[PDB]
C-alpha cells in the first residue's frame, strides 16, 4: 500500500503509474470507440504490442470498428517486491481487460519475439485455437536481441561526424545542448540487427510456411523519416541504415506474400511522437515541440492512436485504392511535412531561445505527453491516492 511519485534519474521517472497507465488505455479505447469507424482485419498479430504504436495498433483494430481478435507479444516485467512493473506490462494487463468485456479474444505472449521459442509458441496458438491471420503488425522497438549467444544492442549514432543541439530537459523544464557522434561499424551492423527488418520477414516466413496467414493478409512494420534537420540521425545515422534495412525486407516480403497469399507488406512512416527513446537525442525533440505548436494552431495535430486510426480507415482499409510514396511506403508523415508546417517549424526554430522555447513551442504538450508514458499527468486520476501493491501483483495478462 503504497504512494507512486514522479522520481527522475538521470533524465527518466523511475517509477509507472499502473492506473495512469489504464487510464491512457481508456483514452485510447475512447478515441477509438467514437471515430467514424473501419473495417476489414478480424484476426490480428502484433508483435510489439504493449506500447507505442503497437499498442495503438492493437486498440484500433479492436475498438476502431473491426472487432478484431488480437495476439500481442511483448516483453514486459510485472510487480515485484522492490519494483512496480513495465508501463507495457500494464497495458497489456487493462488492453485485455477492456477487450474481454467487449468479447473479444485478446492474448498476450510475455516472450522475446527475437526467438525461434516465441514464434513456435504463437505458431502453435494460431494452427491450434486463433485461427489464420489477416494482419501482422510488426512494431518491436526492442533496445537489444539476443541471438551461438550474441547480443547485439542499437545504438543511435551518426556514421559520419557529431551531431548537436537541444534537447527539452522535462525535470528542469529547461532546453539542454546534447551531442552524439559517430557509430563503430560493429554498433551500425548491431543497429541493423536489432531494428532492420530480419526479425520481421523471419516472422513472415514461419507464418507464411505453417499456413498462418488468411489469403491476401498485410503486414505492416512502421518508420519515420522526419525533416532533413535530423537526417543524419533518421536517415544517414545507425537508425537510418536501419530503417532502409527494414524498407529493404518490406519489399521481398511483400513480393513473396504476392505471390504465394496474394498478400502485401509495407512500411508505414509515421510522425514525429514524444517517445523515451528520442528524449535526449540532440534537435529532435525541440523539433516536436515546435511542430506539435504548429500542427495544433493548424488543427491537424495528431498523437499516436489518431494517426493510426487514420492509417487504417483512411489509406489501408478506405473505399479507395492505397497511394504509396515512390518508394512503396504509406506515408503517415504527409501532414508532418506539409510545405507550409514545415516552412512554420524552421521560422519558429530561427526565432527559439533557451529563454522563450515555452511560449515558442508546445513544451506543455510534450511534456504531459513525456509524463503519460509512465502513466504520470492523466486527467481523471488522482495521484494523491495511495496503489495497492498485493492487487497489483495479482493482476494476469
Ligand atoms: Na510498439
Amino acid at each position: 500500500h503504497m504512494i507512486v511519485k514522479a522520481k527522475f534519474v538521470k533524465g527518466f521517472i523511475r517509477d509507472v503509474h499502473p492506473y495512469g497507465c489504464r487510464r491512457e488505455v481508456l483514452n485510447q479505447i475512447d478515441y477509438c470507440k467514437k471515430a467514424i469507424g473501419f473495417r476489414g482485419p478480424k484476426k490480428v498479430l502484433i508483435v510489439g504490442a504493449s506500447s507505442g504504436f503497437g499498442l495503438a495498433t492493437r486498440i484500433s483494430v479492436a475498438f476502431g470498428g473491426p472487432e478484431a481478435h488480437t495476439i500481442g507479444v511483448s516483453y514486459e516485467t510485472g510487480a515485484t517486491d522492490r519494483r512496480i512493473g513495465t508501463a507495457g506490462w500494464y497495458n497489456n494487463i487493462f488492453f485485455k481487460e477492456f477487450a474481454k468485456k467487449k468479447g473479444l479474444v485478446a492474448k498476450n505472449f510475455i516472450e522475446d519475439a527475437f526467438s525461434n521459442e516465441t514464434k513456435d509458441k504463437v505458431i502453435k496458438y494460431i494452427k491450434d485455437e486463433f485461427g489464420k491471420i489477416d494482419l501482422f503488425v510488426y512494431s518491436l522497438a526492442a533496445p537489444r536481441r539476443k541471438d551461438t549467444g550474441n547480443v547485439y544492442t542499437s545504438r543511435i549514432k551518426t556514421i559520419l561526424g557529431d551531431f548537436e543541439g537541444p534537447t527539452i530537459d522535462v525535470e528542469r523544464d529547461e532546453i539542454t545542448l546534447k551531442k552524439v557522434s559517430s557509430a563503430s561499424i560493429e554498433e551500425i551492423e548491431e543497429t541493423r540487427k536489432v531494428m532492420g527488418g530480419e526479425d520481421w520477414q523471419e516472422w513472415c516466413e514461419e507464418l507464411l510456411y505453417e499456413d498462418c496467414f488468411s489469403d491476401k493478409a498485410t503486414t505492416i512494420a512502421y518508420s519515420y523519416i522526419g525533416s532533413p534537420r535530423t537526417y543524419k540521425i533518421y536517415r544517414e545515422g545507425t537508425i537510418g541504415i536501419a530503417k532502409k534495412d527494414l524498407e529493404d525486407k518490406a519489399k521481398l516480403i511483400n513480393e513473396k506474400l504476392n505471390r504465394v497469399i496474394g498478400g502485401r507488406a509495407f512500411v508505414s512512416v509515421n510522425k514525429a511522437l514524444v517517445t523515451k527513446a528520442s528524449a535526449y537525442i540532440p534537435t529532435f525533440p525541440l523539433y516536436a515541440a515546435i511542430l506539435y505548436k504548429v500542427m495544433k494552431e493548424k488543427n491537424i495535430h495528431e498523437n499516436c492512436i489518431m494517426q493510426i486510426e487514420r492509417m487504417f480507415s483512411e489509406k489501408i482499409y478506405s473505399n479507395e485504392k492505397i497511394q504509396f510514396d515512390d518508394k512503396g511506403r504509406l506515408r503517415m508523415d504527409d501532414l508532418e511535412l506539409r510545405k507550409d508546417v514545415q516552412d512554420e517549424v524552421d521560422r519558429i526554430w530561427s526565432n527559439i531561445t533557451p529563454e522563450n522555447f515555452k511560449e515558442l513551442s508546445d513544451y506543455k504538450g510534450y511534456k504531459k505527453e513525456f509524463m503519460n508514458l509512465n502513466g504520470f499527468d492523466l486527467d481523471g486520476v488522482d495521484y494523491s491516492k495511495d496503489l495497492d501493491i498485493e492487487l497489483l501483483r495479482k493482476l494476469e495478462p
